[PDB]
């Protein structure tokens, strides 16, 4: 079931949803279900190069992204410009996880040369319910 986080891209993502959290409000997630969060978008811009600022924090799953890569290539096509479709993501493989997590905060987007290819924040983020 999709959401409502406040996405960044350009009108233009192909399918940006995420398997339970809420979006918008305070994204409380359930437990025992995959919240593979995603995010797709068609390289609209125009830049072989890209960026990121991901940032998934999970109590068992510290997702993160402080430079991992060296411009979204590592994690992404890296030349997205207005000549290429890609799908970044971030899955989830959900064992029971329990009601509430020790902690959680969702974000996200991804900056070519021209502007921001896309973008994801879930403000505040509790799992249970």
């Amino acid at each position: 079931d999709q959401v409502d986080v406040k996405d960044c891209a350009n009108n233009e993502i192909k399918k940006v949803m995420v398997d339970g959290c809420h979006g918008s409000d305070p994204c409380i997630i359930h437990r025992g279900k995959p919240f593979t969060l995603e995010a797709l978008f068609d390289a609209n811009q125009n830049t072989k190069t890209a960026k990121i600022e991901i940032k998934a924090s999970l109590d068992g799953l510290e997702i993160d992204v402080p430079g991992i890569d060296t411009n979204a290539c590592h994690f992404v096509k890296c030349p997205l410009v207005k000549g290429q479709q890609y799908d970044i993501k971030y899955t989830w493989n959900v064992p029971k996880i329990a009601p509430k997590s020790e902690n959680v905060v969702v974000t996200v987007k991804l900056i070519g040369d021209n502007g921001v290819l896309a973008c994801a924040i879930a403000t505040h983020g509790k799992i249970r319910d």
